[PDB]
């Protein structure tokens, strides 16, 4: 049940249409599906605490957090959250967010492994779903 590694990504399903369903102008959608903004994905869990950094060619962030405790971040198209992880079980972990300021969809992700060592990460705002896999470096 270990999350760690250097996480490369394999597939990515729905991500341009999840991004269009939610109003994201056409110029930066055909940027975030570039190859150049392909994500390599960072992670070190320690138990609970996690940390993770996501990096493209042009843009890097990083949240730290541990489940079970509330932290900041934003949601798909950028806009800040308080997000709570719960584990759904020993090798999935679920992150419901709601917005600072304002109201709009319902959005989360989930993170689980694989026992051949994939990661999958899915993300929903309402009722459409992207998912995205990697594979350790």
């Amino acid at each position: 049940p270990n999350f760690s590694g250097n996480w490369k990504i394999i597939r990515s399903e729905n991500f341009e249409e999840l991004l269009k369903v939610l109003g994201v102008n056409v110029m930066l959608r055909k940027i975030a599906v570039a190859a150049a903004s392909k994500p390599a994905v960072e992670i070190k869990q320690e138990g609970d605490t996690f940390y993770i950094k996501t990096s493209t060619t042009v843009r890097t962030t990083e949240i730290n957090f541990k489940v079970g405790e509330e932290f900041e971040e934003q949601t798909v198209d950028g806009r800040p959250c308080k997000s709570l992880v719960k584990w759904e079980s020993e090798n999935k972990m679920v992150c419901e967010q709601k917005l600072l300021k304002g109201e709009g969809p319902k959005t989360s992700w989930t993170l689980e492994l694989t026992n051949d060592g994939e990661l999958i990460d899915t993300m929903t705002a309402d009722d459409v779903v992207c998912t995205k896999v990697f594979v350790r470096e």
